[PDB]
């Protein structure tokens, strides 16, 4: 199995134009995809940036030749109506051939609130998430298709730049329910660092839902998002989650809270003990390939690495030389694309 | 020594797009029109790429100054505030090169979302709120906004230039392009008779003045569609087979699907082209053409080639036309 | 046994005219009436659009034509479903035996006034399915209520009802829509259209009114139809040109909301337009031919709208020269 | 110059039987027709309810009588304000001169059937006056739009427009709307009342008049009222009792939705509650002294509704012993 | 032993009054209260209308009374069914085996100030049956969801929750709804009505219950009456006309607005109208014997109005002369 | 004169128990209560939420005390503004010159449940203003009608109604609607916060109140407190965390929904978040020492949540060694 990494692109954090440069980087230090945030705020005044993802997008893919997927777009019709991220998706695809994934989720009233409309509990959230799905496959078939449902109604609608082969649907979820459902209606998960009881359960229910439909979830892709901080020392590495990532030690749901200042406030309470299992926060850069190997072991696909430090150009440096060569993957893993 | 290319994402391929607009750098272009579509005119046209992707491609890997011609920002496909943070994004990845065009769209990409279609004038209203909204988030501070059309809770560019990209109004509407120079940064008008022209720029210079501003200095943009070839008569069947939209002199808003204009074309004759697609193999025409619309006071031409030979298209204007065009010395630009 | 439709075009001429034209066409042989449910003429030249409902009054009390819709949209713009079942029950009760209720999915020239969502023409279909059951209820003369996807009637009765209701009949070109109207109602118009659409729609009704258990042998089948004719050919293309371009418009029309936007676009329009669509002509044996094939295919009723502003001239030349050489089946269903 | 008006009451009677009555009036001295826009009777003993505005066209075309709604409520349940507009402008169009306009604020009784909010009298009042807005919009015969509180129009015009619009005619018993009729429309119709309440409406409707800067004396100022004659004063009474109980239903009726509403109320109705309401006598020399007195107080025109089901027999007994003797003013404005 | 029911009617006492007479009844003999859950008096001359679930702890806190709304409407105008529920849940947590709770379809005259679509009462019942549905939702005292055509309730739990729910009493005169009570709820509250009505009622509700596999002679069967005592038979006449007019209105009353309007109604009503709805007479012999015939048809609880403004009196006298006499069943449910 | 409020904490108290320790409390020299209108807890380990609307009825009846809603959100969630007006009405009525309407913008953890849009801030605010223009118009005892951005009343009046409405107090910690109080109502309720805070709000309130011609020195400045008195400090300490935790989240909590969201936000509070928000101590000098800085600032009441179980220890602790120490201004305004 050959060398590679996935890298998370914290559109939350980083003016797109360092993130443009960092993905460039990354490619050449031997990370082969980027995990892309859509967001439209960030969770804190002090990460300070946001910016629309699916231009950058246009950039990484004509400069680079990585894979790349959005880390989600909530496509059930605040910021985005599921029609628009489909011809987004497939456009992407079409200039950019087997390199895109869609990732798709049931949204964060963080970025969602601006148009202000009624935010559904989450349970309803996914029930929005999965007629919009059907939009998205019905796009994505290349015909004229119309939809009328309970969430969202198309008239006459095509996608007539639309690839041979559509990406991928990737679900990001932390639900049971919402990961058997990917498993059923989608091409793969992507899910956040937990537990190992968490993670197994969320593979296991995957799995249900893909053979109960018939597929063979061995050749789809099992994605898992984690966050790290590397630094030169301990210390500075655990400054760095404090003041870059305090969302990372909020242990509670977040989907309802509206405001970057809300985060601030609440960031007050954080302290280095609620990262545990969160946020790795260490300068042992052997550390940081062991709890990567091991999400390899529990049999994720592919891994995309967030590090919550400003020195990102050090951190891609330093997994490329001390981390990435070392990582064994299975020879036959699948990857989101085709 | 300067003009711009029209990406007509109804007829071409996005990587065609990307590639042409590279080729069209080389050969003297200085600027990119992207369509904003989710549908093309015809199924004949047969394409629309989600022009926002496509523009960060543009952007990374040309110099090209380049914008939207048109995004609807009022609420159909697009809500305001996401184009707003799409065009702070674009213009804070390429610096001084991103011009935000909007208008009151076309029921033919609108339609899809399923929602009332106003008419043009209440659609002018949408547009004239949008532009507020659009203007709020440009200061980069907190901003909330309730008006008739449209409501933003508490929002905020993070990801924003110290100089926000221009605004510029697609319209032929002698109210909306008033409003364009008292409230926007430029216009953007489409080919029409002297007469025509020459009211739309002395209603945006009204505009503007009585606003306090200077018009000299705003951009005063146009589109036009030609059609050159090896023959006229090969020119003149490119325009009836690739934009038979192009003669409709009429109301098109309204009209939902590319079926109903595929039938409407088939009324469509060459005459139905006077003034609107210059068809002609005569490189000397084209260039008199655009050298008559400089001289009413445009300061920027966006060319649409409706032929599928647009590599030939580039070259043939690269080397017989772009650079016997006489500009002003001093003609503002969009930045 | 000798007749023939007369269309009354309000998008063309005042209600006054329509009305002595009728008269007129009574006399000379014509034995009913088509009216447009309009609020808008297609183009200003036209220039005309009375309101039906009041003029078809008037020719029920001045005539014994037959006489009927051609077509109301009863799907809740200009027209809630209620009204129209009212208004229906009541021209049938004051003139037994001789209306017909013609509806359709309508047009945005028409219902655009009211500033509504205008839905799609398959969406408007299974709004006009709905708006016929409401029809139906009301049609039992019962207390009836009705609460469905697009319509709400609270406790609503037609105290005013004659014993037997007026025939529905569905003008429709679509097929899906032709087997439905077999199936839910008493018969079809449809416009001229080529022998093979117009075979197709024939047996789409029939199979949907057979499926139904309905014999479809006795339930009317109507064609609406356009000509031209004048004292020369030359005179018959140019009034057609300027008086019904909107016939040369092969393509859809229920989207476009304004006569100023019809008028624009028939600038496009050209003779060469209207073939099969406007039979442009002097010669009165090529009028009989054309109606005569329409009867053959097994339309039991014609309605003949000519364009050109020559209506009283037109409908005696019918009278003389083309409405006795017709040729019906004995036995033909006419609509009630 | 001897005159008087025909209620044609659509509760209670036939289209057919209203129709040949109207007639019937003509020869007998009456010169005007007011007709009721209802969807239901007040009672199933009514047992009636005929589209007017189908009605309307028959009327014109068979008499040379005025006529006009009494009234339709054009504020978007039953009717959108624009089809009311239309509906005016071409029985105005078809019968110059003859048509006026009558509008008020509706009934439950009819409205309810569309099953929406029903808004307190005060509202409706509002929606009344934007509706008026709207028909004069559409009444100036070019391209108008609006939009307001209730209403949206898109581009809309009547292509089918008389030179002179008809009248518009507020029905009203609110001393409010009735200065507001007096100001923004042509004049004024109200129920039979107290001398006193008449008086103020009177009162209202010319000073509204005389703010928008227009003189009253030469604007309509019509009363509808309720009688009974029958041959004996014994019959007279029980026909309103059995025929018109709502008349002696001293309350506000808008809110109440059904028929079978009203019938159960009509059970504590008794000969009493008829004061001021339905005069009812056989003594023809009474229904002269009523019918004068209101001319006294100012009316311009009265329209009246026998309650019996005698119609024949009442109009005949009115067109010999009541209409030749009352006393109008010499130029006193009628609705046109 | 000895028992009967007063009813608190907050239409017309101050609800200090009510307390007062409350503690009083429970002195002389009355077991349990029902409370007018109203906003507004049916008549401005009975001129009140406490918020009854502030003075029902007053009433719970200073008696031992068993009490109940009689009834409340949690169909979204006054109040949201979640918030009927959580403060039926804590009147009984406070005063446990006391607390009955009433619900129905409402009335007009409450539920108009909120100024919505008022339904007809068949839809306003299937409004009250998804509102059972979300009560009963939240008194299982777990975190419950619902959405429904009528209610959508985001995640809640009555955390103040006793261990056994209050009973839910349906208020009806309706046969389908009185069925669908002894389905889905624990007991029903009738008006007084002739025999055979109320015999139907009854059979319905045993129906539902047993079809639902319920035991019906536990469940209670509970029926209002009103009442006239007063020293003499003319005064206790008077008090009728003067205080409860509505009384003597046999027509459906849920449409109507305002006490102005049931003021201008209850001009109409006279004596003979309180036939079987409101006993009045001083003979509290009559009083006793007509209590007695609704024991014996097998309601087990009576809820007694007397419309006089001589509440005191009216008490003491039902407590010395009819309280006593009344025979219940042994084993009779009580609501609780 | 001695006295001092006690908070009634609806989130975590049986609403008996409630009642019992404010009987108590009024014993031991508290002299009014502050009752919170939940529908949850914060927590699931706070356990309660009684409909505070009902408990204040046995309040009022079993006390003299002096009490309020702190606060009730009537814009339209739980509440429709005009039911507080009516519930507000009925308490001063029962219980003249004790309560006082405690109004707020509301928490979605109460206000979700109805699953309706939840605005910002601000926007609520807005909400807030224009209910209480609904209060104030229903206050007046009459006939009144209201249609604005957020509320529609129709016709409505509150029939039992005080000769003087209770005052209207509002709940916040904006100082821009510290203002709006100022010149719109009658009193201000707050938080506790720090000095500057406190000082800003206070001024606030009396410029609006000074602006709008109002004596600010005579209307009530209120504070609601929390404190942890126990045995020993660490006691008092671990009853913070264990019951209150909210209490130590200095943060916006109004859009959070759930008690299982606050629950595991809890998991973060500790000692130190508490510093400003609850005193913590077994001392009694400086719980007296805390509470008398308040009233040196100017505040005329303060109502006190002890955040342990331990409430009847808490209140026999305060009327002993707190309450009798505390000095307030002679002529302080009180909430009446
Ligand atoms: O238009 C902006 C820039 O675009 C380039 O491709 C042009 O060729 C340059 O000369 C120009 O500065
Ligand atoms: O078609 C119905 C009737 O219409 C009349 O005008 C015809 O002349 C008659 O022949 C026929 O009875
Ligand atoms: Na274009
Ligand atoms: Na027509
Ligand atoms: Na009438
Ligand atoms: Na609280």
């Amino acid at each position: 199995g050959s060398s590679r990494l996935g890298y998370s692109a914290s559109f939350e954090q980083f003016h797109p134009s360092d993130l443009l440069r960092w993905c460039q980087l990354a490619e050449q230090e031997g990370f082969d995809s980027v995990l892309a945030a859509d967001h439209f705020h960030p969770w804190t005044p002090e990460q300070g940036q946001s910016g629309f993802v699916w231009a950058w997008l246009g950039a990484l893919g004509a400069t680079t030749r990585l894979r790349f997927g959005t880390g989600v777009t909530p496509p059930i019709g605040f910021r985005y109506h599921p029609a628009i991220v489909a011809q987004a998706a497939a456009t992407l695809e079409a200039m950019f051939p087997g390199r895109f994934w869609l990732g798709i989720g049931a949204g964060e009233a963080l970025n969602e609130h601006i148009v202000g409309r009624y935010w559904p509990e989450p349970a309803e959230r996914i029930r929005m998430l999965i007629e919009a799905i059907e939009v998205i496959q019905k796009l994505f078939t290349g015909k004229v298709i119309r939809h009328e449902g309970v969430y969202f109604k198309v008239e006459s609608a095509k996608l007539y730049t639309m690839p041979d082969v559509p990406p991928p649907i990737i679900v990001g979820t932390a639900g049971p329910y919402m990961a058997k459902k990917t498993g059923q209606l989608c091409d793969g998960l992507l899910t956040p660092g937990a537990n190992d009881e968490k993670l197994r359960l969320l593979l296991s229910r995957f799995e249900e839902g893909a053979r109960a439909a018939g597929k063979d979830p061995r050749r789809m892709p099992r994605m898992i998002q984690v966050h790290v901080s590397w630094a030169e020392t301990d210390e500075q590495a655990i400054e760095n989650a404090l003041r870059e990532w305090p969302n990372g030690g909020m242990a509670f749901p977040k989907g309802d809270i509206r405001n970057p200042e809300d985060f601030q406030a609440m960031a007050r309470l954080v302290r280095p003990e609620h990262f545990q299992g969160r946020v790795l926060m260490t300068s042992d850069l052997d550390r940081h390939g062991e709890f990567l190997q091991h999400l390899i072991d529990l049999g994720f696909t592919e891994i995309y690495v967030h590090n919550v430090g400003r020195n990102q150009e050090e951190f891609i440096r330093a997994y490329g030389r001390a981390v990435i060569p070392h990582l064994r993957w299975p020879a036959d893993a699948p990857v989101a694309q085709a």
